[PDB]
């Protein structure tokens, strides 16, 4: 299966709706993990790509979104219809309709 | 100064294309690609292609800062730009 890694600051409804948008996907039985700065900062040195998104972009870029270690999202969240689409999940099975 | 790299897809555009006209008249180096008009573009630039593969088109737009990436799925704001590019707060 596929993985997302969602890089967050260290710390608004964006937040909030993102929370749900999860708990929607990963019983959909999808693989996602997050990593802020403040409780797993050595994550964000670790990963190659992350470190060179801090460098260039500065923590203020953040979040960064990677599905595989390619990153598919950087400044914002993904609504929960993006989530579907990365993870080939069909809306009905998130709470969505078209 | 840095160079910037906008892949566009084929209010916030507004905005920032008046963004981009202020940032050229400063100096900096900006080039804009669109799927429409310059799709070739996005399968020559290796961190595109990918971006592409990973995301789908609908990821766009991307923004690379001399090569690498720094934005992706939303246009960046002035106060942004200008954290990139390093101009200066004004004085008063």
């Amino acid at each position: 299966m596929k993985t997302l890694m969602v890089f967050d600051p260290a710390m608004d409804q964006a937040l909030v709706d993102f929370s749900t948008d999860v708990q929607w996907l990963k019983q959909s039985g999808v693989q996602i993990e997050r990593f802020n700065l403040a409780q797993q900062p050595m994550s964000f040195v670790q990963n190659e790509k992350v470190k060179a998104f801090i460098e260039a972009s500065g923590a203020e870029g953040l979040p960064l979104l990677l599905l595989d270690g390619e990153t598919v999202m950087a400044g914002r969240y993904p609504k929960r219809a993006e989530l579907a689409r990365w993870f080939g999940i069909p809306l009905d099975k998130v709470g969505l309709a078209p």
